C-alpha cells in the first residue's frame, strides 16, 4: 500500500529551546515560514504523495458524484426584516456561495441583492460579516479572500442595490454597528504590519482598534473611539442599544466567555462622535460574560454567567449599578443552559435552553421573566432565528441528524400563537426512517457521565463489524449539537458505517462546569473522554479498533493527533483537520495568544507541564508493543489558513514521517493534504467541501478496505 517514498525534509538539529530547565528541540522549525521556497518545497513533495493516494481508488468518484447529487438540495436561511424589506440567504443547491436577497414583503417577488458567486471564478470570496442601517436602507458587508480571517468591508445603497465608494481596509474580529442616525458605522481595525497581510501570515495581531466610519468620506477620517495600548490583547466590539441611545463596548482578552462592559451614552457627548468616546466603565474587570439582549431606559437586561455557570439573565440599572442592586430576571436552571436569548416586538423575550445537548425554544414576558410559550420542536437543534426589539414576527431554523431542518414562522401579533412551517426541504436518496439515533451517557475514567450521540442503520447487530466515525471537538465552551450532515450519512449507507459524537469535556453543553472541566491543568480529561467514548463504541459492538475512525477539526485537529499519540492500539485510522498541534508555540501566530484561556502559555512553568504531556508535535512515539503501530492518519490545511496557522499541521506531519514513518512495523500511511486557496473553513465554497469529504472518506475507504454499497 505504501507504494510511495516519504520526502526528505531537513532537520535543524541545532533548533534548541530551553523551557524552565527543560530542552525542547524543534528540527522542522523553518516550516513556521510560508513564504520560504524549503517550506513551498516541503508542502508540494507532501501534495505529491497524498493526491495519487487518495485518487488511486475508484471509491473516491463514487464519494464525490454521491456526495454532488445529495448536497444537491435548496438550502435557506431565516428571513429576516430590515427596514421595510425582508432579506434572506439561499442556495439553490451547488453554488459555491450562498446568495442574499430582498423582497418587498412576505408574497413578493424576491430578487438577488448580493451575489458573491460573481466576485471570483472559484467562489473563494465569501461574505463574513455584515450590519444593515438602523433604517434598513444602507448595508455595510465584510469579504474575506481564500478563507483568511482578514476583512475588506463595503458598502451599498439598499434601494437598487447601488455600490458605494466606502472601502475599509485592515478589518479582522470586527463589530459593525451603525448609529442610529445612519450617519456612520463602528468597526475594528488592526494598525499596519510588516510583511503580507492576506492570510498566508503568521505575525500576531495586536493592538486592535474601534473605528467610526462615517459614510460618505474616506477611511483616513474615520475616528478612533477606542484604544487599549497597555494592553494589546483586548478587543472592544461595539453594538448599539435597541433604542440607539448608547454605545455598548465588549471588552474580550481570550476565548473564556467574560467580558468588560463600558457604557457611553451618545446624547451626553458634547458634540457628537469626535474622537475617543466618554465611557463609563460599568463592569470593569473579566470575572464575568454580560451580553446584551435589550433595554428600557436605563434598565439593562443581559445574559450572564456571573454566579451562575448554566446562565442566566439579570437586570442592571445604569442609574444604581451596584451589583447588589441587580435583578435577577430569569434565574439560573440547576441543569438547562440557557445558550442565548433575543428580544422581538417590544417586551418579548425569546430564550433557547440546552437540555442534554438538545435544544427547547421558549417565549417569555420582559417585565416578569414568566414562561409564555414552549415552540415545539423535534430533537435536535436550533440553528438560525430571526426577530429584533421592532419587529413583530420570529423566525427560527431546525436541524438534526436525520433532517436538513425546517424554517418555522411565528406571528406574535397574534393573540394566540400559531407557529407554521415557512420553509421545508427534503434530501432524497437517504430515506431518515431506515436509520436512527440514540443517546447514550457513558462513565469516563474519573466515573463522570458523558453524553454521546449515536447515529446508525436500524437493525443492525452490534458484533463489532461496522466501521465507525467517531467526532470530537472538546474545548472553547462549545456545544457539539444534531446537525445535518449528507457527507456522513453517506459514510453511515454506503460505506455501512455508524456515525457517533462524543460531548465531552471543555465543551459547553453542561454550561462554564463543563468547559472548566477540559481546559487548563484539566484538559486532559477532554482526551481521557474521547478515549473513553472509544472503549464504549467497541466494548457495546458498534465498532473495533481496527475500524474506528475518529475525526475533530482545530481544537478537535489537537483532540484527535493526542488520541493518536496516547491510545494508536485504539484507532485504525484519524483525520485531523486545521489542528493546533505545536502547544509549546501556537501563542505566537495570528490570533493565537487568544486561547491561552483553554490551554494557558509556555512562558509559564507551571502551564509548560501540562502542555508538554500532550502537545501532538512533542508526544510522536514509536509504539513499545511489537504489535502496535500508528493508525492511519490524515491532516488537513490550507495556505490561507491564518486561525490556525498551517505550521501546525507541516511540523507535525514531518515529525511523524520521520520517527514513525521510518520505522519497518509502521504500514499504515501517515499524509497531509495542504489545499491552495483555502483557509480555516469559515466561507469554503460548495466544490473545496465535495473535494475535502472525498478525500476524507476515500482515505477512510482506502485504509480500511470498505466495499462501496451502491
Ligand atoms: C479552532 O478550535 C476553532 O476554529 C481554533 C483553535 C483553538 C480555538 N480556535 C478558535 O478558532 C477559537 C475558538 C472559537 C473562536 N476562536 C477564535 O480564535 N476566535 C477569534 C477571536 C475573536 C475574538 C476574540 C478572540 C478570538
Amino acid at each position: 500500500m505504501l507504494s510511495f517514498q516519504y520526502p526528505d525534509v531537513y532537520r535543524d538539529e541545532t533548533a534548541i529551546q530551553d523551557y524552565h530547565g527543560h530542552k525542547v528541540c524543534d528540527p522542522y522549525a523553518w516550516l513556521e515560514d510560508p513564504d520560504s521556497e524549503q517550506t513551498k518545497a516541503f508542502v508540494e513533495a507532501q501534495n505529491k504523495i497524498t493526491v495519487p493516494f487518495l485518487e488511486q481508488c475508484p471509491i473516491r468518484g463514487l464519494y464525490k458524484e454521491r456526495m454532488t447529487e445529495l448536497y444537491d438540495y435548496p438550502k435557506y436561511s431565516c428571513h429576516f426584516k430590515k427596514g421595510k424589506r425582508y432579506f434572506y440567504f439561499y442556495n439553490t443547491g451547488l453554488q459555491n456561495q450562498r446568495v442574499l436577497y430582498v423582497q418587498d414583503s412576505l408574497e413578493g417577488e424576491a430578487r438577488v441583492f448580493l451575489d458573491p458567486n460573481i466576485l471570483s471564478d472559484d467562489g473563494t470570496v465569501a461574505l463574513r460579516g455584515y450590519a444593515f442601517s438602523e433604517d434598513g436602507e444602507y448595508f455595510a458587508y465584510g469579504l474575506s479572500a481564500s478563507g483568511s480571517d482578514w476583512v475588506t468591508i463595503k458598502f451599498m445603497k439598499v434601494d437598487g442595490a447601488k455600490e458605494l465608494p466606502d472601502v475599509l481596509e485592515r478589518v479582522k474580529f470586527s463589530c459593525m454597528a451603525w448609529t442610529h442616525d445612519g450617519k456612520g458605522m463602528f468597526y475594528n481595525a488592526y494598525p499596519q504590519q510588516d510583511g503580507k497581510s492576506d492570510g498566508t501570515e503568521t505575525s500576531t495581531n495586536l493592538h486592535q482598534k474601534l473605528y467610526y466610519h462615517v459614510l460618505g468620506t474616506d477611511q483616513s477620517e474615520d475616528i478612533l473611539c477606542a484604544e487599549f495600548p497597555d494592553e494589546p490583547k483586548w478587543m472592544g466590539g461595539a453594538e448599539l442599544s435597541d433604542d440607539g441611545r448608547y454605545v455598548l463596548l465588549s471588552i474580550r482578552e481570550g476565548c473564556d466567555p467574560v467580558n468588560r462592559l463600558w457604557y457611553c451614552d451618545l446624547q451626553q457627548e458634547s458634540n457628537g462622535i469626535t474622537g475617543i468616546l466618554k465611557w463609563v466603565k460599568l463592569i470593569d474587570n473579566f470575572e464575568g460574560e454580560y451580553d446584551y439582549v435589550t433595554n428600557e431606559g436605563t434598565v439593562f437586561t443581559f445574559k450572564t454567567n456571573r454566579h451562575s455557570p448554566n446562565y442566566r439573565l439579570i437586570n442592571i440599572d445604569f442609574t444604581d449599578p451596584e451589583e447588589s442592586k441587580w435583578k435577577v430576571l430569569v434565574p439560573e436552571h440547576e441543569k438547562d443552559v440557557l445558550e442565548w436569548v433575543a428580544c422581538v416586538r417590544s417586551n418579548f423575550l425569546v430564550l433557547c435552553y440546552l437540555h442534554d445537548v438538545k435544544n427547547t425554544l421558549q417565549l417569555h414576558d420582559l417585565a416578569t421573566g414568566a414562561l409564555l410559550k414552549i415552540f415545539p420542536l423535534e430533537v435536535g437543534s436550533v440553528v438560525g432565528y430571526s426577530g429584533q426589539k421592532k419587529d413583530t414576527e420570529i423566525f427560527y431554523q431546525f436541524t438534526s441528524f436525520l433532517s436538513p431542518g425546517i424554517i418555522y414562522h411565528c406571528d406574535l401579533t397574534k393573540e394566540e400563537l400559531e407557529p407554521r412551517v415557512f420553509r421545508e426541504v427534503t434530501v432524497k436518496g437517504i430515506d431518515a426512517s431506515d436509520y436512527q439515533t440514540v443517546q447514550i451517557f457513558y462513565p469516563s475514567k474519573d466515573g463522570t457521565k458523558i453524553p454521546m450521540f449515536i447515529v446508525h442503520k436500524k437493525g443492525i447487530k452490534l458484533d463489532g463489524s461496522h466501521p465507525a466515525f467517531l467526532y470530537g471537538y472538546g474545548g472553547f465552551n462549545i456545544s457539539i449539537t444534531p446537525n445535518y450532515s449528507v457527507s456522513r450519512l453517506i459514510f453511515v449507507r454506503h460505506m455501512g458505517g455508524v456515525l457517533a459524537v462524543a460531548n465531552i469535556r471543555g465543551g459547553g453543553e453542561y454550561g462554564e462546569t463543563w468547559h472548566k472541566g477540559g481546559i487548563l491543568a484539566n484538559k486532559q480529561n477532554c482526551f481521557d473522554d474521547f478515549q473513553c467514548a472509544a472503549e464504549y463504541l467497541i466494548k457495546e459492538g458498534y465498532t473495533s479498533p481496527k475500524r474506528l475512525t475518529i475525526n475533530g477539526g482545530s481544537n478537535g485537529g489537537l483532540l484527535v493527533a493526542t488520541c493518536a499519540n496516547q491510545r494508536p492500539d485504539l484507532f485504525g485510522c484519524v483525520i485531523a483537520q486545521v489542528g493546533v498541534m505545536d502547544m509549546l508555540k501556537f501563542h505566537k501566530y495570528t490570533i493565537g495568544h487568544a486561547w491561552t484561556t483553554d490551554y494557558g502559555c509556555s512562558d509559564s512553568k507551571q502551564h509548560f507541564e501540562w502542555l508538554i504531556k500532550y502537545s501532538p508535535l512533542h508526544n510522536v512515539k514509536l509504539p513499545e508493543a511489537d504489535d502496535i503501530q500508528y493508525p492511519s492518519m490524515l491532516l488537513l490545511t490550507a495556505d490561507h489558513d491564518d486561525r490556525v496557522v498551517p505550521l501546525h499541521s507541516l511540523k507535525f506531519i514531518a515529525t511523524l514521517q520521520y520517527i514513525v514513518g521510518r520505522s519497518r512495523k509502521q504500514n499504515n500511511p501517515l499524509l497531509i493534504h495542504v489545499d491552495t486557496k483555502a483557509g480555516h473553513g469559515a466561507g469554503k465554497p460548495t466544490a473545496k467541501v465535495i473535494e475535502e469529504v472525498s478525500d476524507m472518506f476515500a482515505f477512510i475507504a482506502r485504509c480500511l478496505n470498505i466495499d462501496w454499497i451502491p
